[PDB]
């Protein structure tokens, strides 16, 4: 599925990256439009329309443009610190703030609107835990060692940015998963297995680019597992397929979770639908 | 059950004074309204070179984590405490209205952050807050009552065991900060992770009989349920601990190259590695000797 409001949202988002001074110039605008990053929000949140869809598109595009920064290391680290302070303390973007910070704040003021203090606290923490992965990326690049597969995955569970994007699904879907359910290992496991699937797919999409330039799960498996490329790729495919099977087993336990905790079944089913829609959306967009 | 942790058995020589002071501190903090548990000793095992006020801080922080844990074993109160501590850490601010567990944490944190750089404070704040994040999960899972699968149990434990803030504490009381470019590397993060895995695994074995008797979560029990016989599950957990120690040592053998690649002095990396190993060995020796 794709949101029916994509055409308007795409054109608006291309103006927004220009207005935020993130994508400057005819060549950069064309490159950015060709990348179809301006569309993923409509695949990952296929029921969002209007301003909700704009927020999804802007946030997704922001994460791509943030990622582009690292590929001027002190500048990127300075951004991580300014964003951390904005999230932790509510410090405002200023005229001296770089475009990437101004644009994040523009997204975040919309994303936190209408959400409870509890949701804001857990979502702030997820944003900052995503930011915590980027110093690691820079340090690992400077080190130059091939990460072992498990260490690569621990790092990517931060930089892939799934958990803030799952929080965004609540914000645009119009609900908050009740606290007693959201913190359960059953739902955290659904977040974790969805993230594993998305990471695995992304590692395969990114393989050739990463090898030409960066860390990649396939390369780590070759180096540390003594696997051939084909064998390592099979291992990643098995990770994705096993993560989907695990997600489905957990999802079949949501009625019992609802009964045990006194939580309405509808909100649990809706949240699980959002996680699977994000995964399916990234998969379809990536093809 | 004994494991070949790569650090010698040692205890701080200042344990006697530190223990008696800590019991006075928990009373003055109005936390105990505990001595017999011997929790007041782990700090001298986990930080065997600390003395004086440095050791007191270690003992107080460790004891605080056990007394915080006791809250869960008034759930709305515990969540309100997590929220207040999170805001205190994030915003850089305890007040007269704060409950005793918050006053006591702030008492610890003001000593723990003293003399440390803004960079260290930022990463350590994040570690403290990630630990606070595990307790809503512990309360939710208790209310749910389902047997966690082994991987989910370990993911939850990696927050609540409180190893990462305690590794940061080793820098504070040791007198050094690992340079930023090395601290954030996956090489050192992997040494933190494998140390934590080993401590978790040892604790699951130490606690097995109690957890099963009292019907609480335990990795061995999760493996029986979702996997194994009792003995097979115990062997699996022992293999986890030994594999984590072996992985830590393989990572440690790369510290000279890390130091050369990053322009970081070899001495501070070895000192950090020794602190992680001393913590693991300290927990090993302490846990092997009444709580369980
Ligand atoms: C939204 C999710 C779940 C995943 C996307 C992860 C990102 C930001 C990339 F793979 C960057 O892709 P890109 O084509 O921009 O690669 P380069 O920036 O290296 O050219
Ligand atoms: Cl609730
Ligand atoms: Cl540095
Ligand atoms: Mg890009």
């Amino acid at each position: 599925r794709v949101s029916p409001d994509l055409a308007r949202a795409r054109a608006r988002h291309l103006d927004w990256v220009h207005a935020m001074d993130l994508v400057r110039g005819e060549e950069a605008r064309r490159r950015y439009e060709f990348s179809c990053v301006a569309d993923i929000g409509a695949y990952g949140y296929p029921h969002a329309t209007g301003a909700d869809l704009d927020l999804c598109v802007d946030v997704l595009g922001w994460t791509f443009l943030f990622d582009d920064q690292f590929d001027r290391e002190r500048d990127a680290l300075a951004v991580c610190a300014e964003l951390t302070d904005l999230l932790w303390k509510g410090t405002a973007a200023t005229a001296a703030s770089p475009p990437i910070v101004v644009a994040f704040s523009d997204c975040w003021e919309r994303m936190r609107a209408g959400m409870s203090d509890a949701w804001r606290r857990r979502t702030v923490h997820e944003w900052v835990d995503y930011l915590a992965g980027w110093p690691t990326k820079l340090a690992d690049r400077a080190h130059g060692a091939v990460l072992d597969p498990a260490a690569h995955l621990r790092a990517r569970h931060r930089t892939i940015c799934c958990r803030p994007l799952f929080a965004l699904a609540e914000r645009v879907g119009g609900y908050e998963v009740p606290r007693r359910a959201w913190h359960s290992s059953r739902l955290d496991g659904m977040r974790f297995t969805t993230s594993d699937a998305v990471i695995g797919m992304n590692e395969l999409h990114s393989f050739e680019k990463d090898r030409a330039q960066h860390a990649n799960l396939v390369l780590s498996l070759v180096h540390h597992g003594g696997l051939t490329g084909p064998e390592a790729v099979t291992r990643v495919c098995d990770l994705v397929q096993g993560s989907i099977e695990s997600f489905l087993r957990l999802r079949s336990g949501l009625p019992e979770l609802g009964r045990a905790l006194g939580v309405e079944g509808a909100v649990l089913d809706r949240y699980a639908d959002a996680l699977s829609a994000f995964c399916r959306g990234y998969h379809d967009w990536g093809r």
